[PDB]
C-alpha cells in the first residue's frame, strides 16, 4: 500500500557522503512523504559556492521565481501581496505553445531554518498533485564556506505515463533550475555589493 | 508581402558591437531567411572561451544532440547512420509529458566554414515549419582566443499565438542550449585531453 520515501537514506547526486551525513537528519525531517502506488518522489541536491543567507534570499522569494528558474514567463501575486503561507503565485510558463499556467500556493516559510515549498493548486498543465520543499544548508571546513540546497517533490504519475519519465521530466527541471540558483547566486557572491 | 530578415544590420544580445562587425558577413550570409506573414525569426549569439574547433567538434555530432542541449530524453539515427545532408535523427523531448518527438532532418554539415542546420520535418508537437542553421567562428585579440556560436531559426508563428510568446519560447530553448554548450565545451577546453 502506502510507504515512506527513502531519499533520507541514500547519497543524491551532486553531493558528496560526508555531506549527506551532516545532513541525514534534515532529509528525514524535510524531505519525506507518505506516498501511495500512483506517486513519485524525488530528492535532488545543489552545492553553491557562496554563503547561506546570499542563497536564502533569492530562494525565499516566492513571488520572483523568475529569478532561480528557466522558462517563466510572468508571475503575478496580485497587489497587497504579502509573504505569508497560503499566499498563491500564477506563473505562466513559455516551455512550449501556448504557454502553461500554473497557479501554486506558498506551504511552508521559515526564515531561521531556511525552508520553503509550495504546492501546485491550479493550472492549465498536467502534473497534478505535486508538491516540493526546498532546505538550505551552510557547510564549513578550516574556513572555507559553501551551502548546500535540497529540493524534493511528490507528484502523481499522469495517466498514460511511466513514473520513469515523470520523474525524468520533473528532476530535470529541478537539477536545471537549481543550476540557475547556482549560477545566479554565486555571481552574487563572487560581486559582493 | 514577404520580407528579408535583419539580423545582419543589428548587434544580436550578448554580442559586442566589435564582434559583430567582424561577422556581419557570416550573418548575412547564413543567417538571412525570407519571411512571410505567417512567420518568425530570431539570431542568438553565445560566447566561449574555448577554441574554434573544440566546439564545432561538439556542435556538428548530429546524432547526439544530448551533449549540448536541454530536456532530450533520447535521439535516434538508425544504424549504417552515416552523417550525410539529408539524415534524420528522432529525437524525444522530456520537456512535458508525454514526451514530445521531433523527427528533424540535417540540412547543411560544412566542415571547413563552420556552418550546420536543420529542419523539423515531422512529430508530434507544435513548432511547424521549424528550420535553424548554427555558425561557429575564431576570434583573436593579442594572442587571446575566444569562439562565437551564432545560431538563428525561421518558424511559423502557431495557431492561437503571439510572434512575441513563439519568439520568447524558441529564443529561450536556443539560449539556454547555447549556454550549455558553452559550460560543455569550455570545461573539454578547461581539461585539454
Ligand atoms: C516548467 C514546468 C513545466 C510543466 O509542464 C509543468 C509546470 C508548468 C508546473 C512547470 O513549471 C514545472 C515545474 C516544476 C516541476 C517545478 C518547479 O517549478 O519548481
Ligand atoms: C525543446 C523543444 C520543445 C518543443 O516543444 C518543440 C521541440 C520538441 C521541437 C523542441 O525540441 C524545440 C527545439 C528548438 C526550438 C530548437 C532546437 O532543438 O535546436
Amino acid at each position: 500500500l502506502s510507504t515512506i520515501t527513502t531519499h533520507h537514506l541514500t547519497v543524491p547526486p551532486g553531493l558528496t557522503p560526508e555531506e549527506f551525513q551532516e545532513l541525514s537528519s534534515s532529509i528525514a525531517e524535510f524531505h519525506s512523504y507518505r506516498i501511495n502506488p500512483g506517486q513519485c518522489s524525488s530528492l535532488l541536491a545543489q552545492r553553491i559556492h557562496a554563503p547561506v543567507e546570499t542563497v536564502w534570499t533569492v530562494v525565499r522569494r516566492f513571488d520572483k521565481p523568475q529569478t532561480y528558474k528557466h522558462f517563466i514567463k510572468s508571475c503575478s501575486v496580485g497587489e497587497d501581496f504579502r509573504m505569508t503561507v497560503g499566499s498563491t503565485r500564477d506563473v505562466t510558463v513559455i516551455s512550449g505553445l501556448p504557454a502553461a499556467t500554473s497557479t501554486e500556493r506558498l506551504d511552508i516559510l521559515d526564515d531561521d531554518r531556511h525552508v520553503t515549498g509550495f504546492s501546485i493548486i491550479g493550472g492549465d498543465h498536467r502534473l497534478r498533485n505535486y508538491r516540493s520543499v526546498t532546505t538550505v544548508h551552510g557547510f564549513e571546513r578550516d574556513g572555507e564556506i559553501w551551502t548546500v540546497v535540497l529540493e524534493s517533490y511528490v507528484v502523481d504519475v499522469p495517466e498514460g505515463n511511466t513514473e520513469e519519465d515523470t520523474r525524468l521530466f520533473a528532476d530535470t527541471v529541478v537539477k536545471l533550475n537549481l543550476q540557475k540558483l547556482a549560477s545566479v547566486t554565486e555571481t552574487l557572491a563572487r560581486e559582493a555589493g
